[PDB]
């Protein structure tokens, strides 16, 4: 009850003053979206679980981030009455500032999916398949109502920071791929010691 209401208010707050939360709604804040998600994958690597992160720029400037960590948990979270992944993602600034966001969790030999719009879940978390892997996939589309100047990512910007993050976080393989033009796909992959 109260907990879920807290959530909605939090989404409203973020969408009303997005620059207070991500610095700006310029091109810089657009790329900050990617940094927020990649930092979560880095934390799961530092915790000992993940070692591979992939960032894909998809057609129409969707971003897909994939890690091979444990998978965000799906167990019903005691204070919300809702799956843990739903709590974590409805408290995410990226989700609030995305027109659409999808999660796929590989965990417990199961693939779970949920989708969101401006942070609001579109359906309850569902089992959609099976798996013998663990990890988490998040795909999002930046909200052009927030990012009013541009929602087009800059590969070089992405590449320079990804390269830095792999250099700083030795052992994690981090891959960037641009699939926006299916006729000319570019990938860079970084892996320091
Ligand atoms: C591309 C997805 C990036 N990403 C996020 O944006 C947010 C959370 C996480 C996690 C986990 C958090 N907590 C875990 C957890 C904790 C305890 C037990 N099992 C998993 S996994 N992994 N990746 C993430
Ligand atoms: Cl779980
Ligand atoms: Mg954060
Ligand atoms: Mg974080
Ligand atoms: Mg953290
Ligand atoms: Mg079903």
């Amino acid at each position: 009850g109260a907990g879920q209401i807290q959530v909605l208010e939090g989404l409203e707050a973020v969408r009303k003053r997005p620059g207070m939360y991500i610095g700006s709604t310029s091109e810089r804040g657009l790329h900050h979206l990617v940094w927020e998600i990649v930092d979560n994958s880095i934390d799961e690597a530092l915790a000992g679980y993940a070692n591979q992160i992939e960032v894909v720029i998809e057609k129409d400037n969707w971003i897909k981030v994939t890690d091979n960590g444990r998978g965000i948990p799906v167990d019903i979270q005691e204070k919300m009455g809702r799956p843990a992944v739903e709590v974590i993602l409805t408290s995410s600034v990226v989700n609030a500032l995305s027109q659409d966001l999808e999660v796929y969790v590989h965990r417990n030999e199961t693939i779970y999916h949920q989708a969101y719009k401006k942070g609001v879940p579109q359906f309850d978390l569902k089992e959609v398949g099976t798996t013998d892997k663990t990890g988490t996939v998040i795909r999002f589309k930046a909200d052009g109502e927030i990012f009013t100047e541009t929602t087009v990512y800059n590969y070089e910007t992405l590449q320079q920071r990804i390269r830095e993050l792999a250099f700083l976080n030795k052992g994690i393989q981090i891959t960037l791929r641009d699939e926006r033009d299916e006729e000319n796909v570019r990938e860079d992959s970084y892996h320091y010691e």
